[PDB]
């Protein structure tokens, strides 16, 4: 979404990479790294508010 995606990091569970945190650069709402079920790493930082994981690659 331009909100970001969400990796399935194992067993269903989604972890968002923000969508300027895709790409490193001029994102076009990531059309770069847009497929569904495109596999590719992605590394957690830190906690967040609301309990959520941070994403990025």
């Amino acid at each position: 979404v331009d909100f970001g995606a969400f990796v399935a990091i194992g067993g269903g569970k989604e972890g968002l990479v923000h969508i300027s945190q895709i790409a490193d650069k001029r994102v076009e709402k990531v059309t770069d790294y847009l497929q569904m079920g495109q596999e590719v790493p992605v590394k957690v930082l830190e906690v967040d508010r609301q309990g959520r994981i941070r994403l990025s690659i």
